[PDB]
């Protein structure tokens, strides 16, 4: 009896282009992970395309978390005080455009849940951490990963 069928997909889909370096990024990321699993955008924001064009080119389930967001579908939560129930059960965990500040607090729980770590950082400019993560070139984008290791069995 009954149906549970609500489509409820209230959102305004404008995705900037010219993100053509963005392109391989998320490319990347959908290799990385696939359809069938949880895949987490930190500092989403403002910016979508990245998660946009992922959650188009394999239904994975696309977490956005920023604080205070305008945009259907992005997480309200907060990263100051992050709640790890929403990083768990992740694939894949990257931050789009991410303070040389906070970037500790991401490693952490990359770690945690046992995701891979992606941050697209500026072309000229460092994120100022320890010798964790590391320099990868997709296509013609350059980012940094942490592949996070899972715990023994």
């Amino acid at each position: 009896m009954g149906s549970s069928h609500h489509h409820h997909h209230h959102s305004s889909g404008l995705v900037p282009r010219g993100s053509h370096m963005w392109n391989d990024l998320a490319v990347y990321i959908i290799r990385c992970s696939g359809p069938g699993t949880r895949v987490v955008e930190v500092g989403a924001g403002r910016f979508l395309y990245v998660s946009d064009y992922i959650r188009k080119h394999s239904k994975v389930d696309l977490v956005l978390t920023d604080i205070k967001p305008s945009h259907g579908g992005i997480v309200r939560d907060d990263i100051t005080s992050p709640r790890m129930e929403i990083y768990r059960g992740a694939a894949l965990i990257y931050s789009i455009r991410p303070p040389a500040e906070i970037h500790s607090s991401l490693m952490r729980v990359a770690d945690a849940v046992g995701a891979r770590l992606i941050i697209k950082p500026l072309t000229g400019e460092d994120i100022v951490t320890e010798r964790k993560m590391k320099l990868v070139n997709y296509g013609r984008t350059y980012f940094y990963e942490y592949i996070a290791e899972v715990r023994s069995r």
